């Protein structure tokens, strides 16, 4: 780590945090549940106030139960109720309803304590939260927010190796100089962006990666600009892409074993769900856009073709996506919704298992017009390599009529998650990142030809300024904690 | 040079299993539960009303010092200043054997451009001066503290540590009266009511509570003495004078809560040390003399005349260190007043100036010291034989006219010192000069005493009282109160003394418990 940059991570005097008091969202769920540093500080406040001890420990124990192994749950349920739900107990939680205590004692299930969690957090949002606002712990939060809003641009990042190559520039592995955390930095050449009219795609990707927070979608930590580039610093994925691994796993016998395909399918679906729950259509799901990290967990990426539906918009028009992955509705010029992403999922799963597209044989020469005809007309056949479950699931996704296609219903994919293909998958543990991935992994092309005849107007500069919106709060807080900097700077008496 | 008040290891570990019982031992959970830091909103009125001077807040108030030093410790750039400050204090209170090497360590740590804790902010001249040279580093300390009072203090004012101080001050101002104290046994008896050993119910800290019956006070017109004792004990902070922690009132009594002294008083020890051969050995007498003098000196530096030094008013604590007490006859001289009139004191301890009706200063206390040292050594008054029947009028004549004789039990040093103090003419008498007793401390009686360690409470007393033993021998008619009384009682009962209160919170563990950020 560069000492120069670490020396700029210092908490400021309280006087410089005044303007922040007024300007910030001081809502409970925003500050104390969703912001990692806000959660840590709130919990500390609770830990130093004996009267709020029971609330805090039930909160942590419900979280510990939610993410525990199947084997250990029965016992943790029993310990919880003995600890918090009994009049006699030392950590008894008076503040709870008679009605809530009853239910929490009743039964055994995946979301056994979610009703309990809701009550605990509702209570925490009242008196305790107000006491928090009147404590040093909140002033310390303000100090952290101030630091969070300080300029952290180009100079803070050291590119040290090329991870990949895109249409507008390279993607680099880089180090955040101050903390040492590693990231991918996607560079987009400004002149090439302008000349090829890529502004909209650039911006939509950035907006989407900034507002969405899912362990199945690459996260944007920082957006900045340099003299020649726009830059997105995001989750580093060193594992390579699914497409590579389909054919590299075994050159002679390509394709994944069924369990491995199911696992990635489960992670991709969850990623799709997170987008669809936010009224976003991906429109570019395909194996080369699903990246593996160091542990072998996957995330979707490449959000430049996505679209965000407006408040109370249910469908959209737009010819976009990759030939072979675009659904009939889309190809036919019709209005479509999330349905197109589930079609893409089907093509994707199909290739994961068969090592070839549903509509063309492996390494076959097919121009776009014929591929469009195949997708609209050709029935997909399934080799012996498919199980009945995998066959049926793909069929359900590759249904040409969207109305008959399996997908996002009633605000979730919970129906889709019911398909026997996923019989062995634990969804609660998958969603929490607790499962063991099925496989764990272990060139100097040069520079692009500086494009000609590109001068910038104020409008271009303004777009660049708007793009380079700086630091994303949540990932920044996650970095501070992961990296040790929160620990070091938050000490009261070492 | 001041000490940093730290949690009392032993006391706090004896506290856990006193609490496990439901007996009087246990600190009362009700009162402990009222020791809680308030929300910041309640500290606003305090920001304006308080003295936020550097020396007052960060040097003299133990919790202020403690929080300022934490601020310095968590700010890397003020690291050198802090450690140099702590090391100068360590040097000042270290054994004579260890000093040479602590001096060298200090100069290598802080006074070298090369060193990692080098102190840039210092002068070339203070650096230079500090590399030469008691008092070796006083100039240096004054420069370190002068520096600390500027930028770093201003950064502290703009930090959470200052807000935390305000919180503690709020708690310091909250009502802590009669109901907070458990009287559990009787320590002694005075002119207006008993002195009790008492426990502060919230912290468990032990104290002496001196009770003065209101009616008996009025009837015997003892208000002035009550108030003078309380104001003096409140404003002075010496390890050689009993300290006032709280002043409150009850329906029947006025109450001073103060340093508990369980060792008994010097008079008792003169005669009970060996009933057949009474008196102290010379070294022991010198030791107490040096502690008494230091207490006199603190009073005299504040323009206070004690007027009641005598063996029965010098109390021992559990370690065997003594403090002066009983300040009801003292007088505080007004700004620019140099002397006073007034016939007060104990027959046989009052100096001729006083007895003759003349103006007098601190000189009378030194006469009293001489009488006291004489008795410590000889086991009898200079003016009367042991257990002799002498009425006041003749005692006054002896004190004015009789030359004191000295038996073989005195050394030449002891004899000379007492003669210096028992000079009948104040102008010829050894005592307070030029704002100190430094001149007096020069007498060879004190050859063996290390003054800086005495003054810092580091020396080992020559006699340690046994915690088993007690060193002391086994309505008022028709009085009503107008309002001059109610208002006097209200004014007397001025509540909590900040510094002893903060000392109590730190020693007793409560500062540590309530000051944690993340446990
Ligand atoms: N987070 C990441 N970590 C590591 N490599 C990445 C990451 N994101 C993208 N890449 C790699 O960087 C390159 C660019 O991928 P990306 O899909 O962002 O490019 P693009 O220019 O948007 O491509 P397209 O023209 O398909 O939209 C590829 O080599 C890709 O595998
Ligand atoms: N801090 C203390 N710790 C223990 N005992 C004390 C303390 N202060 C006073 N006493 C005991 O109580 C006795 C009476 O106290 P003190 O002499 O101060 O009261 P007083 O009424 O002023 O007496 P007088 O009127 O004779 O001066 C003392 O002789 C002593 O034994
Ligand atoms: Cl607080
Ligand atoms: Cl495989
Ligand atoms: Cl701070
Ligand atoms: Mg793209
Ligand atoms: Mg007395
Ligand atoms: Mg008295």
């Amino acid at each position: 780590r560069d000492r120069k940059y670490l020396a700029r991570l210092k908490l400021p005097p309280l006087s410089k945090c005044e303007a922040l008091r007024e300007s910030l969202d001081l809502g409970f769920e925003g500050m104390c549940l969703e912001q990692p540093i806000g959660k840590r500080l709130f919990q500390q406040f609770l830990r130093t106030h004996e009267q709020h001890g029971p609330a805090l420990q039930l909160w942590k124990d419900i979280e510990d139960y939610d993410t525990a192994d199947d084997a250990l749950r029965p016992q943790k349920a029993q310990a919880l109720r003995a600890a918090y739900l009994e009049p006699q107990a030392q950590l008894f939680c008076s503040f709870l309803d008679a009605e809530t205590v009853a239910r929490a004692r009743a039964g055994a299930g995946d979301g056994l304590f979610q009703p309990l969690l809701r009550a605990v957090l509702a209570h925490l949002g009242q008196a305790p939260f107000q006491e928090f606002l009147d404590s040093l712990y909140f002033l310390r939060f303000l100090q952290w927010k101030w630091l969070e809003a300080q300029p952290m641009g180009e100079d803070w990042f050291l590119d040290f190796r090329v991870l990949g190559r895109g249409g507008f520039g390279e993607v680099f592995a880089c180090q955040m100089k101050a903390t040492g955390k590693l990231y991918a930095c996607k560079k987009l050449n400004k002149k090439r962006l302008k000349k090829r009219k890529g502004y909209q795609g650039a911006m939509v990707e950035k907006k989407i990666l900034a507002k969405v927070h899912s362990r199945f979608i690459v996260s944007l930590a920082y957006a900045f600009e340099t003299k020649t580039d726009l830059c997105l610093v995001m989750t580093i994925m060193n594992g390579g892409d699914i497409r590579y691994h389909i054919y590299n796993v075994d050159e002679d016998n390509p394709g994944f074993q069924e369990p491995r395909a199911i696992f990635y399918t489960a992670q991709i679906v969850s990623g799709l769900e997170h987008l669809h729950q936010r009224n976003i259509i991906y429109r570019d799901l395909k194996p080369e856009n699903v990246l593996l990290d160091d542990d072998g967990n996957v995330r979707i990426s490449d959000l430049g073709l996505a679209v965000e539906l407006k408040a109370g918009q249910t469908k959209t028009k737009g010819y976009a996506g990759t030939p072979g992955f675009m659904a009939p509705e889309l190809l036919l010029g019709e209005e479509y919704d999330f349905s197109v992403d589930y079609f893409a999922l089907g093509v994707t799963l199909y290739e994961m298992i068969a090592a070839r597209g549903p509509f063309r044989a492996r390494g076959e020469k097919v121009e776009n017009k014929e591929l469009k005809q195949r997708v609209l007309e050709q029935a997909v056949t399934y080799p012996d390599k498919f199980s009945p479950a995998s066959k049926d699931f793909c069929e359900a996704l590759l249904q040409k009529d969207p109305e008959k296609r399996l997908g996002f219903r009633d605000g979730s994919c919970d129906g889709l998650r019911t398909h026997p293909l996923f019989r062995d998958i634990s969804w609660r543990q998958l969603e929490a990142g607790m499962l063991t991935p099925p496989f764990v992994p272990d060139q100097d092309v040069g520079a692009f030809s500086t494009v000609k005849g590109v001068a910038f107007e104020k409008a271009d500069t303004e777009f660049f300024q708007e793009f380079a919106s700086g630091t994303c709060p949540i990932p920044w807080q996650e970095e501070m904690i992961e990296t040790g900097v929160f620990g070091d700077l938050n000490v009261w008496r070492p």
